[PDB]
């Protein structure tokens, strides 16, 4: 019945689905709520890739330093409870429902005042729920991931003392040409002038035109800036059983023998970015044992996460060229597979061709399918896209994800039976958050 109540809430929220760049609705709602989102400090995270992983690393580090955290991330993989976490764990379905019920009369009032002056969007309501729940807990620090962009995102009502910008590239596609400067500018909108110490902008690796824009906006916000490879850096990294071992230069010095239980060079970069952000937040050197303990406790469900071995099955949320490239490089560099089959479903607003082109060098073949989202590309369209990069001989189709996994499985069994192929095989389920999340539920894992 807890689960059932949660389903009732989601059914309503899903009926909501216009933009409000002035942040009028969510600002009004926060006023009615008593401005809960101003009653704790936040670390605020924007960018194209690594936002969620960095958010979870920040949470882990702040928790290892023994402050009580709240964390809001998006999208969710399996259950919307994942979007609001306290003390490093999703809240329960009962708490999620109680949070919605407690703000609902004020949400209804904004919905009505708005339509008498558009309803509030589902993201606006989720964001208000996270902020209310953080004040209900209460937390010492909130870690807040942008839903989309930054400047006009519903989370952008917090004036965060630390703003973090992870690597920026293309993800959502409106045009063939890219306004990388306009893209950078929107995300920079979370770097705000402090009322207090000046805001700190902590910036991961960027292309030059992006960096220029971010530095300009940091100047407009009076923000201090820390940049990867100038103020902090990954110094050394070794692959290790279960992940990797790092030596990081943070803002307060060198931290050594950091074991991070996640695969991928990109996760090393997300780690040092998270470290510099937590250092900035506390004014850092941080206790090195607490930094080692926080990193060791990091999870990032659905980011190159292994569901089993013999055969190995990975799930990965990659849904843009930069992420599919990080995934392909990790599979090639940190493992020794003799045969890999991809199981793929991708949403229609992504750079599908860029995703396939990054994965073609590592997937011996691919099974394309539909992950159940209304926004997913249909199987026939994805099959043709795949065919253009893989050749039709390396492409198969399946009506749904469970079928697609069964197809991949028989391909990997055949490879295993093929003396000059794999007589060290794996299946990689990717292409979307929804694809990764649905697969995670098929493999029976609880939301994290
Ligand atoms: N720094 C990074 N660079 C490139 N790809 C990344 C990075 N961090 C994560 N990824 C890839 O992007 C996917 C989504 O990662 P996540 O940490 O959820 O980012 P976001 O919250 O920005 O969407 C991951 O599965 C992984 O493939
Ligand atoms: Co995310
Ligand atoms: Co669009
Ligand atoms: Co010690
Ligand atoms: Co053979
Ligand atoms: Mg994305």
């Amino acid at each position: 019945d807890e689960i059932a109540s949660l389903l009732q809430v989601e059914h309503l929220l899903d009926q909501r689905w216009r933009i409000d760049p002035s942040l009028t609705r969510i600002s009004a709602l926060m006023d009615l709520l008593g401005s809960p989102q101003r009653s704790y400090p936040s670390i605020h995270i924007a960018g194209t890739n690594g936002k969620t992983s960095v958010a979870r690393m920040v949470d882990a580090l702040v928790t290892a330093l023994h402050r009580r955290t709240g964390r809001t991330t998006s999208p969710h993989l399996q259950s919307p409870v994942e979007r609001i976490s306290i003390d490093g764990k999703p809240i329960s379905p009962a708490q999620y429902v109680a949070t919605y019920r407690e703000i609902e009369p004020l949400v209804a009032l904004i919905d009505q005042q708005s339509q008498a002056s558009p309803a509030m969007s589902k993201f606006e309501v989720l964001t208000a729920m996270a902020f209310a729940a953080f004040a209900d807990a209460p937390v010492d620090v909130a870690v807040v991931e942008v839903g989309m962009g930054g400047r006009w995102d519903a989370t952008n009502v917090i004036n965060a003392p630390v703003a973090v910008i992870t690597p920026i590239s293309i993800d959502h596609v409106d045009y063939l040409g890219a306004d990388i400067a306009g893209i950078a500018g929107e995300k920079a909108g979370i770097i705000t002038r402090a009322p207090s110490p000046d805001t700190v902008a902590v910036i991961g690796r960027q292309v030059p035109k992006v960096m220029e824009v971010l530095l300009a906006e940091s100047v407009r916000a009076d923000a201090s800036v820390a940049r990867e490879d100038s103020e902090f850096a990954v110094l050394r990294r070794q692959i290790a059983v279960g992940g990797q071992v790092l030596q990081l230069q943070g803002l307060g010095g060198v931290y050594s023998d950091i074991y991070l239980p996640l695969h991928g060079e990109h996760q090393a970069h997300n780690a040092v970015l998270a470290l510099a952000s937590v250092e900035a937040f506390f004014g850092a050197q941080l206790d090195g044992d607490a930094v080692r303990a926080g990193f060791a406790a990091v999870t990032s469900p659905g980011r190159l996460e292994r569901m089993r071995s013999a055969p190995t099955v990975f799930i990965d949320a990659a849904h843009n060229p930069a992420g599919a490239s990080a995934l392909a490089q990790t599979l090639a560099h940190e493992f020794d597979f003799r045969f890999l089959v991809g199981v793929l479903s991708v949403l229609g607003d992504k750079d599908v061709d860029g995703i396939l082109a990054a994965l073609e060098p590592v997937f011996d073949s691919v099974v394309v399918t539909h992950n159940g989202s209304p926004r997913a590309l249909d199987v026939e369209a994805l099959a043709l896209a795949a065919g253009e990069r893989f050749g039709p001989d390396r492409v198969r189709t399946a009506e749904n994800l469970r079928d697609a996994i069964d197809v991949a499985t028989s391909l990997v069994d055949d490879a295993a039976a093929d003396p000059d192929v794999a007589g060290r095989t794996g299946i990689v389920i990717t292409g979307s958050v929804v694809t990764a999340g649905a697969a995670r539920t098929l493999f029976g894992r609880d939301p994290q």
